[PDB]
């Protein structure tokens, strides 16, 4: 990857972690935002708005880091 091509591979692996987890609370909020985030990347193009969705992936990533 380089920019966008690498983005899709980042969240895709991000799911294998949650899907393997369990319990409510922090896992709940991270779930709804997890999938909705992906579909947002499909609508995106090459640049511009790609910066916004990028921040959406940065929030859920750092989140699971603690839980
Ligand atoms: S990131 C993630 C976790 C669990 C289910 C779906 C997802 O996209």
């Amino acid at each position: 990857g380089s920019r966008v091509k690498a983005l899709e591979e980042k969240v895709k692996a991000l799911e294998e972690k949650v899907k393997a987890l369990g319990g409510g609370g922090r896992i709940e909020e991270l779930k709804k935002k997890c999938e909705e985030l992906k579909k947002k990347i499909e609508e995106l193009g090459g640049g511009g708005e790609v910066k916004k969705v990028e921040e959406e992936v940065k929030k859920l990533e750092e989140e699971i880091k603690k839980l």
